[PDB]
């Protein structure tokens, strides 16, 4: 019979998707396959009927000993939390057996999506953050910020303070209150503005939904690593002044015309100026942080192979634990 | 609760998806919205790890009084029937509420896909075939050919003979035998070659999987309508010599470099030479067949709005009849 496994968010959590390790492990493998160019990843088509209101199709194939195909079909409505009391992002991931191309799994996407994006920060930090760093900064208190924080805390037990800013001060206060209770020994500090938050972080993670940059280069401590997960938060000067700029995929960043492409089109950046793709750091191909004064920027577009790899890892754990609903295709 | 309806192929059939009318009705509306440019349809990204071995993401939004978003994620392995005794094509359609962008349905795609492609031929024939035509030609005896035939027979009761060719003579014989039993009064004729089949058809439908053209212009009877569903079957001269060429979407056909784009890039065709987009015939914007000697070619790329419209029609019928499996997203 042609069957598929359906995994809702509860099943995904039950199968290990509520903690970072599975994502770190999945993405380490996927980033390795990426550095060996053993994947295929078409440009993501956006469906706009805000730069946030859209549904994005993210297909990819990851080659290798355990190859997998699939697509993340993920949408957002800026309005959902405020007007409808629903999460902003929603979606499904479909997995496909590359032997037959048949769909084999239908899974909830939003948890997986935000967890894999947090694992991006984790893996980058393992390579690019100062060793033993004590101060973490989160900008933006949504579900992205929440998974970013959860994952950093799981992966780096030396974090002692967390600086937190959201321009909706209310969202900030609720976020700090819950986390302060979740982790009583860690000092969570709600800051009065983004500058205060950024200025204090040895690792800074941007998790907002604006498209105007506010982060200025001189807010950055010497030795800082900034994981610019929400893309548009960082002023252009930062790209020009950081000692190292890392991306997930050069060809994606250099599409017309994202911030890096605009920099290239004037005479201000080039593939030559780029320190690394992330996968290249994973493989030990190119060094990561080399001293403790370097200010280092990661600017990831976000890649389908990350979603499909993660979802696939979780699917196998679910199958092993008899989790999920078996559906018939026919 | 965030819930979705899962409809497998059996449910889709139970909900009316096993007959043409629902597709004709869905596509008439979608083609109307297309002619009024009330849709958004990104270029389809192909995932190739044969021109047939791939998975295609087909996202679209159809505006209008009952707007709907969604994606068809549909794959093929040339090999599946021969090596694995599985259907070549497989896939899922996901539907999305454009209010929130949340997914609302997960449905089996392959039946819907082939049925909507047959409805394309039906609707085009209503506008472009000679009225009362008696002779139908099917080239290719797969599931595409099968749905094309089923739908023409349902929609045109004046068909008296069906000329059938498949280059795998065995596939042809099995197809004719089953259909001869299904419809005993109609003469099904297995032909010795494609030329014999094409030469006899007042309506000719191409349903093969080759990428080399064999159909020559002078095989075509005066007054013929050819629905070139499998795209590559028709020699270039046909595009140049037909009295009318109709497409589903000009911008899609003129992408670099399909047959029509190659014609445009040399000096041999232009948007000026094109008689119509299909939607324009539906709206009564541009006349269809104007006399009974005209030889008329339809060359459809295939469009996401057709899949999503059809799936949406079927979803509503399913909801009304309590068909399908309710899934939780969370």
């Amino acid at each position: 019979n042609r069957e598929m496994l359906y995994l809702n968010r509860s099943d995904i959590e039950q199968a290990g998707g509520n903690h970072s390790q599975v994502y770190v492990d999945a993405l380490t493998e996927a980033l390795t396959a990426h550095a060996h160019n053993d994947f295929v990843q078409p440009l993501k088509p956006y469906l706009r009927q805000h730069i946030a209101d859209r549904i994005i199709a993210m297909p990819s194939h990851i080659g290798g000993e355990h190859a997998i195909s699939g697509i993340k079909w993920i949408g957002s409505k800026h309005d959902n939390p405020s007007k409808r009391n629903m999460e902003r992002a929603s979606g499904v991931i479909i997995l496909n057996d590359p032997e037959t191309n048949y769909p084999i799994a239908v899974m909830e996407a939003s948890l997986i999506s935000s967890m894999r994006t947090a694992a991006v920060s984790v893996i980058a930090a393992k390579h690019l953050a100062k060793k033993g760093f004590k101060d973490l900064t989160i900008i933006g208190c949504g579900l992205i910020g929440d998974k970013q924080l959860q994952s950093m805390l799981e992966q780096f037990d030396h974090i002692e303070r967390v600086f937190v800013y959201d321009q909706f001060s209310e969202a900030c206060a609720r976020f700090v209150d819950r986390w302060q209770q979740q982790r009583p020994e860690i000092n969570f500090i709600a800051t009065e503005n983004a500058k205060e938050a950024v200025s204090n972080g040895e690792v800074v993670i941007t998790c907002t939904v604006t498209d105007q940059p506010y982060i200025e280069y001189d807010w950055l401590q010497k030795g800082a690593f900034i994981s610019n997960i929400s893309i548009m938060d960082v002023h252009k000067e930062v790209f020009i002044k950081a000692d190292k700029v890392v991306v997930d995929d050069w060809s994606q960043c250099n599409r017309e015309k994202k911030t890096i492409n605009q920099l290239v089109l004037e005479g201000k950046f080039s593939k030559e100026a780029l320190h690394a793709e992330l996968g290249q750091l994973v493989t030990g191909d190119i060094p990561g942080r080399e001293d403790d004064d370097e200010i280092i920027l990661l600017n990831p577009m976000g890649m389908a192979i990350e979603d499909i790899s993660s979802a696939y890892f979780i699917y196998q754990q679910a199958q092993q634990q008899n989790i999920g609903t078996t559906l018939n295709l026919y």
